[PDB]
């Protein structure tokens, strides 16, 4: 598992995603991909150091699989950045609706000591099969709605546009 956050490893989290994807690929209760980017967490690392840094990643982790369903798995990448996979999505809106509980989750202060610290959060998203067949391509296109949504805002979500 990954130590400072306790999500499951990235190829636990591969496994997972493929298992999904051969379970679910009906439109009603496809798979869907969240790919998210806490924005301002270098600059929050930097100023605070790792220590503060790693209990922001572990307390992010958490609200994460709080705003998710049981069942989903998340998954630490690149450092400071979630793959979020929703293991059949019906009635959410295509993960629509998982991203904003994220969104209101992690809009929340995370108070270490006595230091407020808010976090700018970018969410892409990539729906199974439109947005990509293989795990690979999922990925890659909510990565790429990700840095997008980055692009033109924060605290915001977009669905990958092909």
């Amino acid at each position: 598992m990954d130590t400072v956050t306790g999500l499951p490893n990235r190829q636990l989290f591969c496994d997972r995603l493929l298992q999904a994807l051969a379970a679910h690929e009906r439109d009603g209760n496809p798979v869907v991909l969240l790919f998210l980017d806490v924005d301002n967490f270098k600059s929050i690392n930097d100023s605070l150091g790792h220590l503060v840094g790693d209990r922001l990643l572990r307390a992010t982790a958490e609200r994460i699989r709080t705003a998710v369903r049981d069942g989903d798995t998340v998954a630490r990448i690149g450092g400071d950045k979630f793959t979020i996979l929703l293991n059949g999505a019906k009635d959410t809106l295509n993960g629509a609706l998982v991203a904003q509980k994220i969104l209101d989750g992690l809009a929340q202060p995370f108070v270490f000591g006595a230091q407020q610290i808010v976090i700018s959060v970018s969410i892409g998203i990539a729906v199974s099969p439109a947005d990509g067949e293989t795990m690979e391509q999922l990925l890659r296109n909510a990565d790429t709605a990700m840095y997008h949504a980055k692009s033109r805002g924060k605290n915001n979500y977009q669905f990958f546009s092909p």
